[PDB]
């Protein structure tokens, strides 16, 4: 349930999921002031859903 604060260096706040080939969109919590990126990780430098990365 780990989530990743969307990147600010990206400034598209997207980023397509390779595995799976969905553009990974995402929201802004106002609970926890920052956007969210949830069952998301950065492997090697790039952010891949969580989700897929088991598949590999
Ligand atoms: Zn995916």
């Amino acid at each position: 349930g780990k989530y990743v604060v969307v990147p600010e260096t990206s400034q598209d706040m997207a980023f397509k999921c390779p595995i799976c080939k969905e553009t990974v969109t995402g929201v802004y919590d106002e609970e926890s002031g920052e956007w969210v990126w949830k069952n998301t990780i950065e492997v090697n430098g790039k952010y891949f859903h969580s989700t897929c990365y088991h598949e590999t």
